[PDB]
């Protein structure tokens, strides 16, 4: 692992690994050379790390999840393993360009956003820690589409990511294991069959999870569809049918669509994660009565909800155990995670469809709900709503199952993932059950790992800190606050703020290359980059974008603080609201970079293809993030978080983490603004008129009339007419209703931003007040309030 | 010399016998990894189908085709 | 047109047309027998396309220019043809070289520079889009002069281009018309009477354009002079003296030289062009109400400015239409295009030389001012030096008549020839004029045909190319975008990098049969070919060649990318100045050519004789293309074009359309260097002394002291004296000002060259953005926005 | 077609550094698509592409079975 052995193990893969010289070698060559350079550091604690929770059997965590939005692997390895500047080092010795090299690496894009981001520095945080936990999820052949931008219009093309090799993925092929679907079921003398199925294989791939530098590489399991073995060309062909389960990722963030391709793939994950957990418990060196004491399954939101009947379908089935063990064993094992409560993300799964596909399970969740009413009934003999509203089954017309329903009885917990989301989730969404059991409920705040956003991302920034308060900060995020002793330290703030500064001219570079727009280097980077989305409003910020593109117009020499605002994010394929708002963005840009009148003074862009590898890059050359979702919308956020501990300030609402990250950095150091979770509901029952602000707000109505008129698009002036009907009758999330105390922010923004002192002061109290937000604290509380794992430090 | 051909992923179908009768299976040969290719991805070639043909002035071009990329793998002899 | 027929008509012309055998032909003679089977394919779609324009009488366009930069016909007529690969084949199969046939061709060298070679981009885009247009110019008998350098020194030698013949013209008798010189004028009862003139006689010769492959071949209309026919032998000799005007072309770039028998040429080429326009236009199966929608002549800078005052006269004195009509139809007729905006070439014209020559046209031209002025005095009563320098009249002293006034008032559009060019032209030189009148001042930027300069000098690229994207671009270079795809495609950039590497084998040769020296293929071939101009600075980049010798010269060892450095041009006669130079690069390369401690370190050649078919050897052939004129004084550039179109990177000024090139490329892409506009003007302002960098910068005191010194020049000590004293004392182009920014450019170019794949990146960049400088484009909005006129495609 | 191009070799010798082997009829097609390629893309004469396409190929017969055609 120094320089001259690594640049000998670089010579040695190109040779034998890609089968090249110096001259016939590609680009991706080198990168490929280099990555299993570093690989081979991972096998020797990969084979002990695993080999030491069989001996030991600590009791392991199971991370379940339909996502695991993962980014890139080369840097995020080379750090945890301390080898990053030899690395550096070794590579630039061999003439090359690591940063070049690290940018022919495909992003793992197996996710959508902040629900399979959760999951990913979920992994990192727990090999960090040292706990025995896995990750399961699915092997999707395309992740999140690969989106491009034609004529201002979002574009999808298919995100081939393993086109070329993953070189950090390893097939298992002794671990193979059948799923079945549809068949039939017999009740006979010798238990409950389910037969006559269709088999689909489970091959599973393994990738290490290397923690930060402490010997342990963890495991994430994928799992990849196959179809079994026992007119001849078309059944061959035909096997692409069974294949197509872990074909594709389904790319909407925040939204149900019960297509039954996406149930199969629910139930193939489930399936074969379950029984590869029975096996390993079996295999152990341990009845089944310590299966939850040696076994914690974490379900990542309602998507892996059918893990409880397929628990109970192999304990009782397979195993023999007793219905009543079973269920007990059940609760004791699973725990969820409630990650939404916006209607139209519910997962509500027709009956009929469960009962075509998955049989057994049908009848297992009847009788689950069947021995949950019993107990209902008893209790309160005579609340028959009470019965109807508890009811894992929604018999309103078209019979579907509340997966949520099913998650809340199968779990002996069930979290929320920040503060007011919990609250909400335990006291209203889901009172009835919480009122039943108290203790079942709990809080578990979001955290981002700050290997990946931090020392990876922004090393300029860790180790400006490092310098002033040691690298004990890496592994326990709280000891930021010790950076309050710099406060009225000059010569620091100084420091601070040149490495935004260099972080914002190399991404300046990024955007010229990538953009035509000239970038003012010195101008305020408004930053606004996540799923698009109506609750985010990146239209709200796009009404105060025309809306200073006015003020300029109006008045082409007032002092005006230059800004170039960036939006980005990817709108689900059948997204049409989503769609049109992007349409509306780029129209806006093209007028705003293009008119002579405002030139530096305001450019926008929309950021393309905002995946994981690219927040790695415009975070940490941000100084404004956008965090406006309205109140009660965004269950947390962890974007918000990135930003903070990368010196950004916030312009948000009292929404998600928004509220406990003012409570840690003081909320004068935040710029919150408008209707909190108590001005929303009153605003709801008044009725919400947008019509009022519309008249009310001179600058609103010249932004509205513009974009209804044509002036963002001349050759088809009544193009953004969806949006502008939706915006007056049927916009649930209230933009017109912070319009005002939005822009009244804004400028408060940019007052601060012409004070470079003020401003940076303020940019120490963020990042000085961010340890809280350390996906290593959220993992901690899992271990010790849900799981009862313990790490090895 | 070179060998020139195509990569099947799927070769002739692995025959079991059934009361007597063939039965044929699928020969799933690359489903635990072959060492002995080397995917030569630099190599990639557009082959195009269907389409129309233009007799034009600058000369008859092939139009409208679905395009369907060559990935080479080279297994050494 | 296939292989056996085209053998056949080759073997009919030889022995028919040449009157020879394969025993007894020369090598002209071949190069004659095949141009004649060429030409033959293009007479029936000559005579449909000038009988198409006749029957369905589209608007035609005139392109009115003193010059026609034309280079050779053959090949170029082949590939527009699409009959190339056919006659190369005939000809090998005949056991000849086609491409020694080829260099028997003389260049139809009737230019000196850009200007003309833009006007021959221009008719093969006319050509190409399928508008009615024609070129008129002057059949000079002796084109620009052919170059020899002579111990160091250019020397001129006539270039007598017809003296074999010139297969590619047409005389046309019948089309013969009088010019008339000098007179008297009578203002009768019967109108004005321009009456004992001396009369020349115009006979037009035709050369066919052909479009590329359209089946259009359109007219370029050049005049020749011929004596009239009503001591005797001195009588005959004299007829010479009218023959004189067509004689030869005056070999002055961006300079004005106002001699007698230019102004000549200029009312000869004008007269007999409108005559011919107008008797067409009569001819027509169209009263002149009409004339203005059924032509639109450009005028190609102010050298045919006596086309506003001759159309009047034809207008009022002989079609006896009153002056205000005839003045409506004129603007509606014209429009000028602004080249230059240096004070030496501006074209002033004493009123005396006018009033003997032309005596009806001055008249004419008082009148037009007259109603100018009139119409100033009344929009501004008070001004009086408004109406000073808006008068087509300069009074100060030698008064004459300020051509580029005159075409303004009598041209309803006026364009530059690049975006910062267009703006200087209407903003400043003729603010008093865009004022009166915003819409008149246009751009047009300058472009380059893609068949010429592309097609045909580096098939090797041109069918690179077309491999990847097909042919469409030869018709929309905007579709070498495309070309953005193949960024990160590894044997796409080896593919291209060969294409260059075979250019510079092929060129190589050239100069090692041409010149002593031994040509490193290998190193960079570093080029500034372009006529010799004080403003252009091959005298800066000379200063770097000294430079790069003296850093060998000290350190033998150091790493050094190995380079050729060329440069080459014509410098015009009378120019001093550009002489001294010339003998200042020949004089450096002797020293460095024949150093032992260099040797294939670094070799300089002064390319001989730079004309159209050498543009087309060297230019395919450049890795980096020299194009730095001082801020302000380059209007475009179109040789800046060619080397990016070929795959040359660009060190260079943000002058001309260097910027625009910068602006489609992406200004990283570009090694740009020294100062921009602004900061020419600030140290105008301050006052610029030479001696401050001079004494500030080290390596440019060796240098120069080494030139004053006469260590360039031993056995003439001070010889270059004129060059130093200009340096210190008159350099209104500060070359010592750039000198810095310049050397430190260049090292950086150096440096990205040692990284192969990072340059061939850099220069696919170049090349896919370079779509903007076709012609085609160019000539798309002179159709659209000045001449309102359509193609046919 | 790339790797002649690429080589250190017009096309008048690729003949000379190529031979491809038909086995059987099934790639007959790459008779004509020489012959596209040649003249629809190198814009070769169609006589010269045809001369070139005779001494690439050479075509190796398998079989005389009449449902084998
Ligand atoms: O596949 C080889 N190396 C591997 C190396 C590799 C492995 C994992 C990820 C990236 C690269 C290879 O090039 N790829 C696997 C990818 C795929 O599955 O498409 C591409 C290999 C080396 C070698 C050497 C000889 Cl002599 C013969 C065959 C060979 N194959
Ligand atoms: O795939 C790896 N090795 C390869 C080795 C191999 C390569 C070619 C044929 C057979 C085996 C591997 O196991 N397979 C490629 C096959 C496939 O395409 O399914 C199976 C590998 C090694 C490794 C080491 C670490 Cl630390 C992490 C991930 C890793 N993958
Ligand atoms: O001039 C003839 N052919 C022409 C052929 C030609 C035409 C145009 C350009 C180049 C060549 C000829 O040789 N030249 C015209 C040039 C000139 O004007 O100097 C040179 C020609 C053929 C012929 C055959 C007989 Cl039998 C008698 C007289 C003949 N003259
Ligand atoms: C962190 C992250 C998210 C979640 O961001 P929010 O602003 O919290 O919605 C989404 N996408 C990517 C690529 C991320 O890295
Ligand atoms: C194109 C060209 C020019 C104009 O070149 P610049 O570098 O733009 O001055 C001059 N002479 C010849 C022969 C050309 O082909
Ligand atoms: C269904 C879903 O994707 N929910 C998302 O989950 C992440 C991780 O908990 C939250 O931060 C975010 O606010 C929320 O919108
Ligand atoms: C008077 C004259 O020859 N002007 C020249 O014209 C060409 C064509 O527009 C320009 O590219 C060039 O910069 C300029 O010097
Ligand atoms: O296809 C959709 N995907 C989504 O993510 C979404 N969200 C929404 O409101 N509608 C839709 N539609
Ligand atoms: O005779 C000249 N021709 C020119 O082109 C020129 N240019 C210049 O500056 N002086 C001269 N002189």
């Amino acid at each position: 692992e120094n320089v001259a052995e690594l640049k000998k193990s670089f010579n040695r893969h190109l040779h034998f690994t890609l089968v090249k010289d110096r001259n016939v070698a590609t680009t991706r060559d080198y990168y490929f050379a280099l990555a299993h350079t570093v690989r081979d550091h991972l096998v020797g604690r990969w084979i002990r790390t695993q080999q030491h929770y069989y001996d030991k059997c600590p009791k392991r965590v199971y991370y379940l999840s339909l996502e695991f939005y993962m980014g890139r692997t080369l840097q995020n390895t080379m750090i945890n393993l301390g080898l990053q500047n030899a690395c550096d080092e070794a590579i630039y010795q061999l003439g090359l360009d690591i940063e070049e090299l690290e940018e022919i690496e495909e992003d793992a894009g197996l996710g959508n956003g902040g629900l399979g981001r959760l999951a990913a520095c979920f992994l990192d945080s727990m090999a960090t820690l040292g706990l025995a936990a896995y990750g399961y999820g699915i092997r999707y052949e395309y992740g999140i589409f690969n989106q491009k931008i034609r004529d201002g219009w979002q574009v999808e093309e298919a995100d081939d990511w393993l086109r070329y090799g993953n070189p950090w993925e390893k097939s298992r092929p002794e671990f193979m294991l059948p799923v079945h679907f549809y068949g039939k079921v017999e009740h006979t003398n010798t238990g409950t069959k389910w037969i006559d199925t269709q088999v689909v294989l489970a091959l599973p791939y393994d990738t290490p999870v290397p923690g930060y530098m402490n010997n342990t590489v963890n495991t994430m399991r994928l799992w990849s569809a196959r179809a079994p073995n026992d007119d001849y060309i078309q059944a061959v062909l035909d096997r692409n049918l069974a294949e197509n389960i872990s074909r594709v990722l389904y790319p909407n963030d925040n939204f149900f669509e019960g297509k039954e391709l996406r149930l199969k793939q629910e139930y193939f994950v489930v399936a074969a994660t379950l029984q590869d957990i029975i096996r390993r418990f079996k295999a152990s060196k341990f009845v089944f009565d310590a299966f939850p004491d040696q076994v914690a399954i974490q379900l990542n939101d309602t998507h892996p909800a059918l893990a409880i009947p397929e628990l109970m379908r192999i304990f009782v089935d397979i195993e023999k155990l007793p219905w009543s063990k079973a269920w007990e064993l059940t609760q004791k094992t699973f725990a969820y995670t409630n990650h939404t409560v916006l209607p139209e993300a519910l997962e509500r799964w027709p009956v009929d469809l469960v009962e075509k596909l998955l049989p057994r399970h049908l009848e297992i969740i009847y009788e689950i709900n069947q021995k949950h009413l019993d107990r209902i009934v008893a209790l309160f003999p005579k609340d028959v709503d009470r019965l109807r509203r508890m009811s894992l089954i929604e018999e309103e017309g078209s019979k579907r199952i509340n997966m949520a329903h099913l998650c809340i009885v199968g779990s002996h917990a069930v979290n929320g993932v920040a503060k007011i989301h919990s609250d909400i989730v335990k006291t209203k969404v889901f009172k009835d059950f919480s009122e039943l059991e108290p203790d079942k409920f709990q809080n578990k705040t979001n955290g981002i790992t700050p290997r990946r956003w931090l020392l990876l991302c922004n090393p300029g920034l860790a180790e400006l800190i490092a310098e002033k308060i040691g690298e004990d900060y890496v592994k326990d995020l709280s000891q930021l606050t010790k950076l309050h002793s710099f406060l009225g330290d000059d010569v620091f703030l100084r420091e601070l703020a040149k490495v935004k500064q260099e972080n914002k001219l190399k991404f300046s570079q990024f955007l010229e290359t990538e953009y035509k727009v000239k970038i003012n280097p010195s101008s305020m980077f408004d930053v606004q980059v996540k799923r698009i989305h109506e609750y985010k409003r990146q239209l709200l910020n796009c009404l105060h974008v025309i809306t200073m593109y006015n003020r300029i117009k109006k008045d082409p020499k007032k002092l005006f603080v230059p800004r170039t605002v960036i939006i980005g994010g990817k709108a689900a394929p059948g997204y049409h609201m989503a769609k049109m708002i992007i349409k509306l963005i780029t129209s806006v840009a093209d007028v705003v970079n293009n008119d002579p009148m405002v030139g530096s003074k305001l450019k926008v862009i929309f950021l393309e293809n905002y995946r994981v590898s690219l927040a790695e890059k415009v975070i940490p050359a941000t100084d404004l993030s956008e965090q406006i979702s309205t109140a009660g919308t965004e269950a947390s956020g962890t974007g918000n978080m990135k930003f903070m501990l990368n010196g950004a300030l916030t312009i948000g609402t009292m929404d998600g983490a928004n509220v406990e990250m003012a409570e840690e950095a003081g909320e004068e150091n935040l710029f919150i603004f408008g209707m909190r979770i108590d001005d929303v509901a009153a605003l709801d029952k008044k009725g919400y008129e947008a019509k009022e602000y519309y008249e009310a707000l001179p600058e609103l109505k010249l932004v509205i009339d513009q974009i209804d008129n044509g002036f963002f698009s001349p050759k088809q002036p009544d193009l953004f007419k969806d949006i502008i009907n939706m915006l007056f009758y049927h916009d649930r999330f209230k933009v017109f209703a912070d319009y005002e105390a939005y822009v009244k922010c804004q400028d408060k923004v940019s007052q601060l931003y012409m004070n470079p002192k003020a401003w940076n002061t303020m940019v120490l109290k963020n990042i000085a007040a961010s340890g809280k937000f350390s996906s290593d604290r959220t993992i901690k509380e899992y271990a010790q309030n849900i799981w009862n794992v313990e790490p090895s430090d």
